[PDB]
């Protein structure tokens, strides 16, 4: 009984939790009341089975259990869409389907939260209830958030209301714990996305790699096989998340926990505060600990690597293991360098392999092998001091905007909801990691920066419409923060039309909060250069600068609707011919 030893694993919260997450990933149009009817249905045969595993249908798997429980209110079709196609069909099919199917943007209302008294309330009210509407508002906007992981955002948000709550000042105590949540959440959400694309799209082999990389950097004490046994089980986590396994995902992760904590002394020295924790915690704990101590006598790798007249032997035998080692030993060495430049520069070792070892003279064919690394290292770290230099001249929020204006150009195509949020997204990596010194500005800026774009491209993937964004994404999961950074701009696109009502503000402007009514002006910012691009300068820092005087005045005037209209017919050929 596969849901028998799922809920004795588990234990009966995160499993009604984790199932709560599936079916709000898999069905994200569908109401709260009817998941937590499916849920509990769920539960409750899942009950009968630990009681007797060889009862009935607990010989069952998990996805057949599951489906057959989406598929008796998913025949609904003009409510959710085409789910009755998937439940046409036979496990597997139905699952790959279901999958196919989730919504990186679902255009789901925001969610208008209500005020603190009133939130407090209805926690007290009924706190279980409370809780759950936390997991299924989460998940059904992020599909793809890494399961586990929303579990510890869930507990400390019970925790944020379990103390405030009780607080003198309320609102002074929660509303900071509320703001770091969420936007931890997004953070988080953004970067388990990056892991679910790299498995779905460039497969189990580009994942490992990336995990070979990143494991080595933050335990480079540990020796190459006990990294390999950590990568193999990373993998195993993240390749159920990533396919809705999610039950056995959590597991899996909490068993991954207790190996590494039982094994400190053989990994990092950095886990001590980590393994002491409660197992929720603990998990994300050392999925963020800082990179441990190089050891201090590594030597060069241009022995084992390069020198050895038997490097195309032990190449031959096992590949990916080899260039495994290879990973591992430039990647421990490298704390300063970001995982994708660690990637190409295996990329370059591999490739410069599969040709040296079929020539006649192999060893003198690749002697100057890490001569290629040089200018792969060179640029970006050329890209992050130009940019870091530019983002501490403007500030964050006009960091942003000539980021907006260098990517609008760049696929002007792109929708404007989708260009605000990704530039947006953008400039704040100089908030994140120019605070750094250089040798940590790479892994920070540069596999941030993945993350970013990767979001840019599984948004473009929806309603697909430049060919330049399709194409950095689809060729090469390594090489897209350099494509994309290699794009001029777009010569054959043709100036958007000048729109009155796409520039003109209303009264409405006024009663949002600061960081929305920026939104309304950096999509102006965008729609603005879609409709005058190959022909600007300062024209759009100067145009801009006056939207914000234009709402400025307007938002205090107490007008009959008259400023916004007034000062809105005016100015408009302030940015149609000026």
């Amino acid at each position: 009984s596969e849901v028998a030893h799922r809920f004795k694993d588990l234990g009966e919260e995160n499993f009604k939790a984790l199932v709560l997450i599936a079916f709000a990933q898999y069905l994200q149009q569908c109401p709260f009341e009817d998941h937590v009817k499916l849920v509990n249905e769920v539960t409750e045969f899942a009950k009968t089975c630990v009681a007797d595993e060889s009862a009935e249908n607990c010989d069952k798997s998990l996805h057949t259990l599951f489906g057959d429980k989406l598929c008796t209110v998913a025949t609904l079709r003009e409510t959710y869409g085409e789910m009755a196609d998937c439940c046409a069909k036979q496990e597997p099919e139905r699952n790959e389907c279901f999958l196919q199917h989730k919504d990186d943007n679902p255009n789901l209302p925001r969610l208008v939260r209500p005020e603190v008294d009133v939130m407090c309330t209805a926690f007290h009210d009924n706190e279980e209830t409370f809780l759950k509407k936390y997991l299924y508002e989460i998940a059904r906007r992020h599909p793809y958030f890494y399961a586990p992981e929303l579990l510890f955002f869930a507990k400390r948000y019970k925790a944020a209301f379990t103390e405030c709550c009780q607080a003198a000042d309320k609102a002074a105590c929660l509303l900071p714990k509320l703001d770091e949540l969420r936007d931890e959440g997004k953070a988080s959400s953004a970067k388990q996305r990056l892991k679910c694309a790299s498995l779905q799209k460039f497969g189990e082999r580009a994942f490992k790699a990336w995990a070979v990389a990143r494991l080595s950097q933050r335990f480079p004490k540990a020796e190459f096989a006990e990294v390999s046994k950590l990568v193999t089980d990373l993998t195993k986590v993240h390749t159920e998340c990533c396919h809705g396994d999610l039950l056995e995902c959590a597991d899996d992760r909490a068993d991954l926990a207790k190996y590494i904590c039982e094994n400190q002394d053989s990994i990092s020295s950095k886990l001590k505060e980590c393994c002491e924790k409660p197992l929720l915690e603990k998990s994300h704990c050392i999925a963020e600990v800082e990179n441990d101590e190089m050891p201090a006598d590594l030597p060069s790798l241009a022995a084992d690597f390069v020198e050895s007249k038997d490097v195309c032997k032990n190449y031959a035998e096992a590949k990916d293991v080899f260039l495994g080692m290879f990973l591992y030993e430039y990647a421990r060495r490298h704390p300063d360098y970001s995982v994708v430049l660690l990637l190409r520069l295996a990329k370059t070792y591999e490739t410069t392999l599969e040709k040296c070892c079929a020539a006649a003279d192999p060893h003198e064919c690749y002697a100057k092998v890490f001569d290629e690394f040089k200018p792969l290292v060179e640029e970006p770290q050329n890209l992050i001091k130009q940019n870091c230099e530019l983002f501490e001249q403007l500030g964050e929020y006009k960091f942003q905007n000539a980021l907006l204006v260098r990517y609008t150009k760049k696929v002007p195509q792109v929708s404007t909801p989708t260009l605000v949020e990704v530039s947006r997204n953008l400039g704040k990596v100089g908030s994140k990691c120019c605070k750094h010194p250089e040798a940590k500005r790479m892994p920070c800026a540069e596999d941030y920066l993945s993350v970013v774009l990767n979001q840019l491209c599984v948004l473009h993937e929806k309603t697909p419409v430049s060919d330049r964004v399709t194409k950095c994404c689809t060729e090469s999961l390594v090489n897209r923060r350099p494509c994309f950074s290699a794009l001029e701009v777009d010569e054959t696109y043709v100036p958007k039309e000048f729109n009155a009502e796409t520039f003109t503000f209303h009264a409405d402007i006024c009663t949002l909060s600061e960081k929305e009514r920026q939104i309304k002006k950096q999509t102006a910012l965008v729609e603005l250069v879609k409709h005058k691009p190959k022909a600007t300068k300062e024209q759009l820092k100067a145009v801009m600068d006056d939207f914000a005087a234009f709402v400025e005045k307007c938002c205090k005037a107490d007008d009959k609707e008259t400023c916004f209209a007034e000062e809105g017919k005016k100015l408009v050929a302030a940015s149609q011919a000026a």
